[PDB]
């Protein structure tokens, strides 16, 4: 598997599991997490997520007591080991019971060490469907 | 239409139209497509095609004699108006009838004027397809 498959398929198993630990092992020290690119609920300002300190953070808040569903419905290899592009399916579910899910295309680009530096989301709310 | 969505649709009916400098009129002077992402026959040293002087010769190299045909398949909005992604299938036809066929996952980006700064695809030769 490229070093782009492996951190990718390893980012969904530990947010799954809800690995703290495991999750930011697989973070680069200058990640940037755009989930989605531009303004949103999850990306206030636009800028992304920025350092391993606040992807734990969102973590912390965000992941710890809820529960996330990720679904990879197709993936698409580039001609680089280190960039890859994947349909997902996330679905969140806050206790006690709303619920959100959105289908969207996510990239990532890891470094030379194989670690993630970029994950960006292509959604929006309206493409969000609730219950 | 968002930005990013106008620049994207005109990119693809100016290629299909063979029109070099209508499709250069849509790219910012710092453009950079990596068409695709990492090192191949349309991205030679991987880091891209940059400028529209390298643009322009990329297009004389690959689209001037090329039947070429742009389908979109699927377009994913992100929460920028200026980024945006696609699953396009991508058919050629060159040299006495040989085809080309790729399918996948294709981001663009544009800057404050509009103008594209970044096209980018998620494909590799051994995804392609022939005849
Ligand atoms: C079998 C190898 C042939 C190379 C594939 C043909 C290159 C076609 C490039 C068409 C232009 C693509 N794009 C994204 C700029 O529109």
């Amino acid at each position: 598997q490229s070093p782009a498959l492996i951190a990718s398929q390893s980012s969904w198993r530990c947010v799954q599991a809800h690995d703290r630990e495991g999750w930011l092992a697989l973070m680069a020290d200058d990640v940037v997490i755009e989930d989605p690119i531009g303004k949103s609920v999850t990306n206030p300002d636009g800028s992304g997520i920025k350092g391993k300190e606040a992807v734990g953070a969102f973590f912390d808040t965000h992941i710890a007591a809820n529960r996330l569903t990720v679904t990879c419905e197709e993936t698409f290899p580039s001609s680089s080991p280190d960039e890859i592009a994947h349909i997902l399916v996330l679905h969140s579910e806050f206790d006690g019971g709303f619920t959100s899910e959105v289908r969207g295309v996510f990239t990532y680009r890891v470094n030379k060490a194989g670690l993630i530096t970029n994950m960006r989301g292509y959604w929006n709310l309206d493409m969000m469907t609730f219950g």
